[PDB]
C-alpha cells in the first residue's frame, strides 16, 4: 500500500476531480470521500461505494504531487 | 472493512433502496437485508444472495451519512 | 465463511428449493443445489455440474425462503 | 477442499469425459489428468493446464457419485 | 503453488517448448516461457512480456510434454 | 515476488516505454512511475492509478534486462 494509500489519500485531501474507470468500461466521476482495503467511496450526487476489484484504473483531473 | 461495514451496515439499518451494479454492465435494484464477508442479500420480492466478487457499485436512492 | 452465505445455501440445499443461478457472463444455470463448499456449487437437474463460485454473481431462489439470523 | 477435491478426483479416476466452460463461454473438452489448488491438467490429442480461476463449471458427461 | 503447475510450467521452460497462453479475453500470446514465480509468466521472443497469472485461462504445449 | 518485483523496478529506473493491456482489451502506454504490492502508476499526458488485477500484460518497447 505504499504507493496506493498516499495517492488516494492525497486525491481525498485536495478534492481532486478523477475518473475511476471499471472493467467494463464505464467512466465514473467524482471524488474520493474515503477508502478502505477493499473499496473507494465516490462522491457527487450522492457517495457511492465503489469496489476496486471493478476498477481498473484511476485518473485524476490535474496532476498531483506524493 | 472500517468503511465498507459501516456504509453497508448504515444502508442495511435505514432500509434505504439502492441499485447494485455487476461487473458485466446489469443492474440489481432492493433494499439490502442482510451481508457479510462475501456475499449481500439483495430483497424485493424473493431475496437474492449477491457475491461480491461479481458487484461493481452500491448506489443508496438518497443520500446517507 | 460465511455467517450468511452458508445457512442460506444450506437452508435451499436440505428443502431442495429450485434456483436460478447467474454467472459473470450472463448465462443462467437452473436446478437444485445438491452440495457445496467454501469454493464450489454442485448443482443437479438435467445433468449434474460443478460450478465455482468466483464464476457466479447471484442465487435467486424460485420462491422466499428463511434467511439466516 | 470437501467437495471440490473428491469430485475432480473421481472424474480423473475414473476417466470420465468432462465438459470444462471458462468464464468468457468457451468451452474446452476432455479427461482430467492431474489437478492441484490452482490449476487442471486436461488431455485428449491435445494436453493443457487450465487455471481453475478462469473455469465456470465442470459439467461430466455422467453423473458422479463421491 | 503447487505440485503440478510448478513441474509443469518448469517443464516447459527448460526444454523450450513454444506455447500459446489464452488469455481471458479470447487473445492468444505465443512464445517460449522464460521465466515465472507465484504471480506471473515472462514470456520470451523479440521482447518478453509479463503475463499476470490471473489474465490466464490456459496454457497449451505446442507438443506434448510429460 | 521474485520475478515480478525486479523486472518492474528495472521498467522505472530505466523509464523504459511500455504498453500495459488490460484484461478487457485496452491498450495503455508510457512509462512505470512507481508501483507497490497493488498497483501501478502509469506516467502518460498525465499520471494514473492502475490496479495489477486489470492487468493482463506489461510489453517493453525495446528488450530490457531479466531478472
Ligand atoms: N457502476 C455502473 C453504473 C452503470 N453501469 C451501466 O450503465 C447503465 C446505465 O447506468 P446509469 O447511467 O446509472 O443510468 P440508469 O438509470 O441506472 O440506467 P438503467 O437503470 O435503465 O440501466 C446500467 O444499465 C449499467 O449497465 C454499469 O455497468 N456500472
Ligand atoms: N489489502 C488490500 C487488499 C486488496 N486490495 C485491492 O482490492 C483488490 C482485491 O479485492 P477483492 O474484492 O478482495 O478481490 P477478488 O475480487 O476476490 O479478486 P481475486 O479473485 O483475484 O482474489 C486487489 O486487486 C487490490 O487491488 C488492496 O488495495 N489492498
Ligand atoms: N443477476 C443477473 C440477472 C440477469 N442477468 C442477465 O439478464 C438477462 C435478463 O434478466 P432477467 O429478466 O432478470 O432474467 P431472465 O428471466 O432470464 O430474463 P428474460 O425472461 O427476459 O429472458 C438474463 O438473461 C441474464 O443473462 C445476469 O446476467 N445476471
Ligand atoms: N457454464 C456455461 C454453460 C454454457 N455456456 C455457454 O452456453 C452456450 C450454449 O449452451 P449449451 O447448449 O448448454 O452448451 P453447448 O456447448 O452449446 O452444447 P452443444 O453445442 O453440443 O449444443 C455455450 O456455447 C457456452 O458458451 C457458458 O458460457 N457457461
Ligand atoms: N482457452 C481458449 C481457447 C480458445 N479461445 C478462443 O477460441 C478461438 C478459436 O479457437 P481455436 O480454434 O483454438 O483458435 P486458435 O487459437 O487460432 O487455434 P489454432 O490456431 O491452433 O487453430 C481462439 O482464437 C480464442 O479466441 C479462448 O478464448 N481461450
Ligand atoms: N496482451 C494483449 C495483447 C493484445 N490485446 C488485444 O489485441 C489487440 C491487437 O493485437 P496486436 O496487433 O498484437 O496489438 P497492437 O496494439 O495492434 O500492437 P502491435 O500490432 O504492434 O503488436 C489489441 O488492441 C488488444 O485489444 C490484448 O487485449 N492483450
Ligand atoms: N471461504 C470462502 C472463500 C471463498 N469464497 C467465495 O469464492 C470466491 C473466491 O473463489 P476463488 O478462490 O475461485 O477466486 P479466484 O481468485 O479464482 O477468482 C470469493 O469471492 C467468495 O465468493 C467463499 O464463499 N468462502
Ligand atoms: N474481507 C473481505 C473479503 C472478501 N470481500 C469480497 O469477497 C470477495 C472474496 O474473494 P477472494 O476469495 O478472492 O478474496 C472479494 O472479491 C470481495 O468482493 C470483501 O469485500 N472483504
Ligand atoms: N485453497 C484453495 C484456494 C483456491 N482454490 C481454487 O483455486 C482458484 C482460486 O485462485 P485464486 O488464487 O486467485 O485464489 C479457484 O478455482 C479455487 O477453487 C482451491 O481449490 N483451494
Ligand atoms: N501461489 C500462487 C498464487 C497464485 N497463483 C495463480 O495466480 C492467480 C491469482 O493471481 P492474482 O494475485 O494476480 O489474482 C491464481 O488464481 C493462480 O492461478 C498461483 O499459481 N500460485
Ligand atoms: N503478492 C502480490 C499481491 C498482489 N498482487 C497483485 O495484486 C492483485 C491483488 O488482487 P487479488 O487479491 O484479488 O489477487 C493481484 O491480482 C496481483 O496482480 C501481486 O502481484 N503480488
Ligand atoms: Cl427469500
Ligand atoms: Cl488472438
Ligand atoms: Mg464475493
Ligand atoms: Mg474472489
Ligand atoms: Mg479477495
Ligand atoms: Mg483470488
Ligand atoms: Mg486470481
Ligand atoms: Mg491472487
Ligand atoms: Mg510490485
Ligand atoms: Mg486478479
Ligand atoms: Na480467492
Ligand atoms: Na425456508
Ligand atoms: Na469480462
Amino acid at each position: 500500500h505504499s504507493l496506493q494509500d498516499p495517492y488516494l489519500n492525497t486525491l481525498r485531501k485536495e478534492r481532486v476531480p478523477v475518473s475511476i474507470y471499471l472493467v467494463n468500461g464505464i467512466k465514473l466521476q467524482g471524488q474520493i470521500e474515503s477508502f478502505d482495503q477493499f473499496v473507494i467511496l465516490l462522491k457527487n450526487t450522492v457517495s457511492q461505494m465503489v469496489y476496486k476489484h471493478a476498477i481498473s484504473t484511476v485518473v485524476p483531473s490535474r496532476p498531483v504531487r506524493l
